[PDB]
């Protein structure tokens, strides 16, 4: 079986501002006026539904997430791209994950702009929800020091 939820992750230190606004779609975004995280999904069948961003001081836990409804089609190839971009970010680099063998086709790219966090750690998670825990794949990135960002519920930017 193939996976039918993904779910991305970012957590990031420090940051100052709280207030971020969201936009779904085919490039999905969510941004401070200080940092703009950009997922794409070309290929990947599962439909990213929601987002979200919250702040304990300084420290932020956000991430995308699809409607787990779906599997993946075994034709078409998923790739996720996630562009972290700091507001005076001059150079792009490319995140290394921690592992590279997996259970379930994918392939995906992490890049960060600007040296305006000291820790960020992102992952990347397919899951066939028909499947054990352990079965999912799990891909996971870390600048620094990996944040503890456990009990911040996932608020999303909608203020209304």
């Amino acid at each position: 079986g193939s996976f039918n939820s993904i779910d991305v992750e970012i957590n990031m230190y420090p940051v100052n501002k709280t207030s971020c606004n969201s936009s779904i779609g085919s490039s999905s975004t969510i941004s401070t006026s200080e940092l703009t995280i950009t997922l794409t999904h070309e290929d990947c069948t599962p439909v990213f539904i929601g987002d979200y961003y919250s702040v304990v001081d300084k420290l932020a836990t956000s991430g995308f997430f699809t409607n787990d409804k779906v599997h993946q089609d075994l034709t078409t190839q998923c790739k996720i791209n996630l562009e972290i971009k700091c507001n005076s970010g001059r150079e792009s680099r490319q995140l290394t994950p921690t592992t590279k063998v997996y259970l379930m086709p994918h392939s995906e790219t992490v890049t960060v702009v600007g040296d305006c966090l000291s820790n960020l750690d992102v992952y990347i998670v397919y899951a066939n929800t028909d499947a054990i825990y352990s079965d999912m794949d799990v891909v996971a990135y870390h600048t620094s020091y990996i944040l503890n960002v456990d009990h911040i519920p996932p608020n999303d930017c909608e203020r209304d």
